[PDB]
């Protein structure tokens, strides 16, 4: 009796909810972690690929597993009624898992206490800003749900207008903001939110809580509602323990299992009335933005090219 789980997530982020699984249920969840080419892998692996779950990051990737016949639909109404519609693809092709918003890291006493994304683009802004590369995964899904919020037209105007302000190139990554807000190169920033549940939750006397000190987080709205990009997961096209596969998934949106899943890189749960880390209650209430995200792997090309127009990392 058992189950495999192919994971581009560490399995250190889920062993302890999957041993919990084991123990509880009497099935044997393997765990086969798939670093890049998840995909690939299943597609190689073909009719008799022993893949029951399939578990990855970004909807783009998990909509890619769709659309590349590597996954079948289900039924449940476990997983229906516990995932919000706009975080799960139609007749169960797809479930959001947690949430991963994408935020404004604010130097800690700034007068700031709202934004809208497309605040980002003031004048006042200019040489205030920092930002990791605009072809970066977690940008162009935020400019893609720009796109479908707002249009081309206004998302290349808030991309020319974010560009004038850059504080320094668009290079490095999400907790460098922190870094260089600290550091008084710029005021504000977007990154991650989860990354400030890593930050703050560090000890005192390392480098790491000396950035997450350094800044708050406001969660911008699109008006209105916050960005928020995946963890997700489906049924593999050939799942040789189908019914097992549907266990563990409905399982992975309980309360317990949403508990530990979110906690362990600090994202939040899907599932509603789940205990948060306490530095993520910290950030106030989230507003999700009602968007389809499916509506972000649509736009990706689209947002990419507006970036590489604006030339946007010169
Ligand atoms: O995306 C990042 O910046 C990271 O994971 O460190
Ligand atoms: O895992 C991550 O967050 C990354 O690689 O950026
Ligand atoms: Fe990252």
């Amino acid at each position: 009796d058992e189950v495999s789980l192919y994971t581009t997530r560490e399995p250190k982020l889920i062993q302890p909810l999957l041993d919990a699984f084991a123990k509880d249920s009497g099935i044997k969840v393997n765990t086969v972690f798939v670093k890049d080419g998840l995909l690939e892998r299943v597609r190689a692996e073909g009719d008799k690929s022993p893949a029951d779950v399939l578990m990855t990051v970004d909807i783009g990737n998990l909509i890619d597993l769709v659309n590349g016949g590597v996954t079948q639909k289900i039924q449940s109404q476990t997983l229906d009624s516990v995932v919000p519609a706009n975080l799960r693809g139609a007749e169960g092709s797809w479930y959001a898992l947690s949430l991963r918003d994408r935020v404004l890291y604010v130097e800690k006493d700034l007068k700031l206490d709202s934004f809208r994304y497309g605040d980002l683009a003031d004048p006042k802004w200019k040489g205030k800003v920092c930002i990791r590369s605009g072809q970066h995964p977690y940008n162009t899904a935020l400019v893609a749900a720009m796109i479908a919020h707002d249009g081309a037209e206004a998302t290349e105007k808030w991309l020319r207008g974010v560009k004038a302000n850059l504080a320094r190139k668009a290079a490095g990554g999400d907790r460098d903001v922190a870094r260089d807000i600290l550091g008084g190169i710029c005021d504000i920033g977007l990154a991650n939110a989860y990354y400030v549940g890593h930050m703050k939750n560090a000890e005192p006397g390392t480098d790491a809580r000396k950035w997450g000190d350094a800044i708050k987080v406001v969660r911008p709205t699109f008006a209105g509602g916050t960005h928020v990009n995946i963890s997700g997961a489906a049924v593999a096209a050939h799942a040789p323990n189908k019914a097992n596969a549907v266990k563990l998934l409905e399982y992975l949106v309980s309360e317990p299992a949403q508990t530990l899943y979110a906690q362990a890189n600090y994202e939040y749960p899907v599932r509603a009335g789940v205990k948060l880390d306490a530095v993520v209650a910290s950030f106030g209430p989230l507003k999700v933005d009602t968007l389809p995200v499916a509506e972000i792997a649509k736009y990706r090309k689209q947002a990419s090219e507006l970036v590489d127009k604006v030339g946007f990392d010169n």
